[PDB]
């Protein structure tokens, strides 16, 4: 993984890396262009682009902050970054996607390919009715809005050796990508927040699911979501103090200890389900709850 | 492959363990027998022998699949054909080693009862369809699978892959017992379905062949059992591709289409998989919820 930027720079890439951004479609960006004003965008200045790509002088655009509202009356916050940024940054994830996949964990499903969060709520089913219904349910902070970017940009340093593609990725972080949590209220579509910066928190978080592992404990995550399943609230209290101080102390993330809890299925509200125990067929079930 | 000695894979100590594990943690419903999940390994323990031996001489006979009344979240009721602990146990069996020999064959687009698939994988994969420009839904209305297949043509159709006898024989007691497909999937409800894990994988070896006519057509479509959609561009096209395929599906497949509840529609008006769809002006693209 020396030399990743030509790659990212190939023709093929980027080819392919244009048409999946016309597919995504998705808001405007700060410069107001919309994806249909890429190719001809791309046709005058794509050259520019690559050069300044390659020389480490490209500066991105701010991510434009918007307020969609929720389908509850409530609303959350997206950061969408322009259509030319959002080409680069699938530039960017389509070669450092596959090398990556091969680190992760199989019970994570946040923005991976051939991956959802209906795969997340069946497997967690599953360990809930071998025995393992007391869920640890671990609230994290916006994962983007309290990573460190020089811890973020290290640990990605370990498999990532091309220093024009770590100093390309932390001009976006700065940026201010972030996580488009649409799928929260049960929505399916496609994200708006480009295809960066969810790998990039599932490489952070990756380190989560190791340490799960290593401690043999059953869980599912998708993004910074993630539920652990026990077989009694003492090991659901121990596995609480233990990974949420490991999550502060060893991955500098930030721990919401007020909505952080210690639950059963029954009153479980996880990426828009709500489970319930079905008597007919003696199994907890899922279903979007209201 | 070699299909003809399938059987001693599926009566191997192995397999039938497996399925026994996999059929106790499926838990569900309890048969005509009222025998509870947790009283199968008894029962293995005292006859499984002479049930192994029964499937080996073609002298096993499957019980009846319970029928049952399942209301539904709001409104009617469902039914349901609940086969014994048993009956599912050998089931699993079956499935455990004609799953991967079908698995080969399955389109892309086909994501009922399968695995490492899902409903909502239909639903993205139908979205991104419509978002490219095939917003004319081709919506066809299945009458129920296990209700309508005859059962001479499907097992003619499987023994085109499966050359074991024994298979072919316990395969077909079984679709007499009266196997069926758990459509509790419509209500978006995630669990495991009650109606044994054969019948869901029989009704996907014939709709492959509604599969492979599709991709043969160049249509774009997403398929979840007998529940499919096929979208096109036009109102025109859409018109010609539901009386072709309608008529491909009854003539050749020996399925019924319900003409009434067919219908050509766009996405606003599609109800698929317990989802409904809404065009987003802001994003500039079609998305899914689900609906009421
Ligand atoms: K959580
Ligand atoms: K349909």
């Amino acid at each position: 993984t020396s030399n990743l930027m030509e790659q990212i720079l190939s023709s093929d890439n980027l080819n392919r890396a244009y048409l999946q951004v016309v597919r995504n479609k998705g808001a405007e960006g700060v410069d107001g262009m919309k994806y249909t004003e890429l190719k001809e965008h791309l046709a005058k200045n794509g050259e520019t682009i690559k050069g300044q790509l390659r020389t480490r002088k490209y500066k991105p655009q701010p991510a434009r902050r918007v307020e969609i509202p929720k389908p509850d009356g409530g609303v959350r916050n997206l950061g969408v970054p322009t259509v030319t940024d959002r080409f680069i940054q699938q530039a960017i994830a389509q070669v450092l996607t596959p090398i990556y996949e091969e680190q992760f964990h199989d019970h994570s499903y946040g923005f991976r390919p051939n991956r959802c969060a209906q795969q997340a709520i069946l497997t967690a089913l599953n360990i809930m009715n071998d025995g393992n219904d007391w869920i640890v349910d671990i609230d994290l902070e916006k994962f983007f809005d309290t990573v460190n970017h020089d811890k973020l940009m290290t640990l990605i340093g370990r498999t990532i050796k091309d220093g024009d593609v770590i100093s390309i990725v932390r001009k976006y972080l700065v940026s201010g990508i972030m996580i488009d949590d649409e799928y929260e209220d049960s929505i399916v579509g496609t994200p708006q927040g480009g295809n960066l910066s969810p790998l990039l928190a599932n490489i952070m978080l990756n380190e989560l699911d190791k340490e799960m592992e290593k401690r043999g404990l059953n869980f599912v995550r998708y993004a910074d979501d993630c539920i652990i399943m026990v077989g009694s609230e003492m090991s659901a209290n121990r596995v609480m103090r233990n990974i949420s101080r490991f999550i502060e102390e060893k991955l500098g993330l930030k721990v919401n200890m007020t909505k952080s809890k210690v639950d059963r299925p029954s009153g479980l509200k996880y990426l828009g389900f709500g489970f319930y125990f079905d008597p007919r067929a003696h199994q907890f079930k899922a279903k979007p709850h209201a």
